[PDB]
């Protein structure tokens, strides 16, 4: 678990490498119906949330992933009013989504109530999202939830992990296409281009067969394997240009929203990939 | 050093975090006049070169840093013919520099002959640089070497214990002197996730010496926090580092066998997360 003051993250999906974070205080460690939940105060990354032994967020750097996964799709849609978030138990994505004036309603489907309880206590900076009046919280498996919906959402965001398994079925993308309005867009966690370029290539070919516009973007974040993570973006609107935001933010807006990673130039740059990845996907 | 099949990298300059790489075979472990030199074959990153306990390169990901530190300055200069590299014992930067037709001569000043010998054996993919006919190899401390030169180079690259002399503030002024009247330089420039404060100071200092100063970054899994930055300065007041004066065609990128760098990557590399853009520009 914790060895000699350090928590080390290992997983077969990134063999031969590992991030360790020095620990100041074990805060919590319980098994819910669904996953092993471990929280600690780290020496230099604030509070750290670990699920089934994978670091899922830290207070120091969560703002990059949270802001990008929210703003990439929202600023690529002309008028996002109804939004669905799958997963995102910590509240952080919700936090970022509700900052948009155009958004009237956000539905969140999270499978584990306990993650919600732990975050409210140990990740208050993220869990502040739950105080939004736009929230309709739904407990349950997002896969099954998606079948309940048709032509319902402008934007869907999947903020996944285990239990996230149902979310890696190939019909999930088709279920999402169905749940989306006619010009809806979606954003899912999309693999690290330094770790699983092969999988990004497959996922992209599959999505392109379902959607007229498909794109891949990435952001940096020290505490995810290899220091970065990617996003899969799909649109049912054939005129969507993910690379150039249809809703550019002014500096006033960026300041008002208190963004610390995202802005309109970051948006554009996020789609500019290293040659090896650009070649593979294009 | 190696514990239970894993090498862990710790340093006070990134407290509370650590990358470990799983080890398949210890290949080499000797102290030169200058530094502790450790090479191993890792399970998933190829051969790994460690100097004084800091990972300095791996075969799997060295191409990003090597290509960017070389091409960032070279493609920002209209006609780079004489080039100086400080450090770069492994040969990798030299490898990338000599691919440029305009470059007639490359001088390299490396302080430790042993690093050169180890790389030739254990990093052949990098050390192939030494086979170039354009190379003038010089052994010695780059700080003292810089004093020997005036109005001599179009481009200087610093690929940096013993690197201490290279962190004295007069080094930048020494470099300005050694450069031709429109020369440019590129130095390793700190991680914006780790030492934003230091990047801000360095930039204010350089701006007081050069009419054009810029900061760029690239990703690389095995450097702390998964990325590293570059400080760029030009004595040419019309230099625009953000838009390459020498754009590469797709043919060229293919001919040069680049795996990270291209002209769009060049431009995107200067697009920083909002927190860093704010700190360097407000
Ligand atoms: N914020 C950074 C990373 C997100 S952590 C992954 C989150 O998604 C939830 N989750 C996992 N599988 C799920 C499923 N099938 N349906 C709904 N929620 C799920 C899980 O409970 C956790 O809250
Ligand atoms: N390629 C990725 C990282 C480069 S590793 C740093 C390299 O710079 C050399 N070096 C260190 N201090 C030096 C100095 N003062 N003068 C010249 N060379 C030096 C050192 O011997 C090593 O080869």
């Amino acid at each position: 678990a914790i060895r000699e003051g350090w928590f080390r993250e290992t997983c077969s999906l990134w063999p031969g490498q590992a991030l360790s974070l020095q620990v100041e205080q074990l805060l919590h460690h319980r098994r819910s119906r669904y996953q092993d939940i471990l929280v600690f105060r780290s020496k230099t990354y604030g509070n750290v949330l670990v699920l089934d032994g994978v670091i899922q967020c830290t207070e120091r750097d969560e703002f990059s992933y949270q802001e990008m996964i929210a703003n990439l799709p929202l600023c690529s849609h002309p008028n996002p009013r109804k939004v669905l978030i799958i997963g995102g138990g910590d509240g952080g994505v919700l936090r970022e989504v509700v900052k948009h004036p155009s958004v009237e309603s956000v539905v969140q489907c999270e499978i584990d109530e306990d993650v919600i309880q732990v975050s409210k206590k140990f990740l208050p900076g993220m869990a502040i999202g739950y105080s939004s009046s736009k929230l309709t919280l739904h407990v349950g498996d997002g896969f099954e939830f998606m079948k309940q919906n048709q032509d319902a959402f402008d934007v869907i965001i999947t903020d996944s992990s285990g239990p996230a398994e149902s979310l890696f079925k190939e019909s999930y993308y088709q279920l999402m296409k169905t749940a989306l309005k006619e010009d809806g867009v979606l954003c899912c966690q999309g693999e690290c281009q330094w770790l699983h370029l092969d999988l990004i290539k497959e996922m992209r070919q599959f999505c392109q067969s379902l959607f007229p516009v498909v794109a891949y973007a990435y952001c940096t974040i020290p505490t995810y394997p290899s220091g970065q993570i990617g996003f899969m973006l799909c649109s049912k609107n054939p005129s969507t240009n993910f690379q150039e935001p249809v809703q550019p933010l002014t500096q006033q807006q960026v300041a008002q929203m208190q963004l610390k990673y995202y802005n309109s130039d970051v948006h554009r740059a996020a789609f500019v990939l290293p040659e090896f990845a650009r070649k593979a996907l294009n």
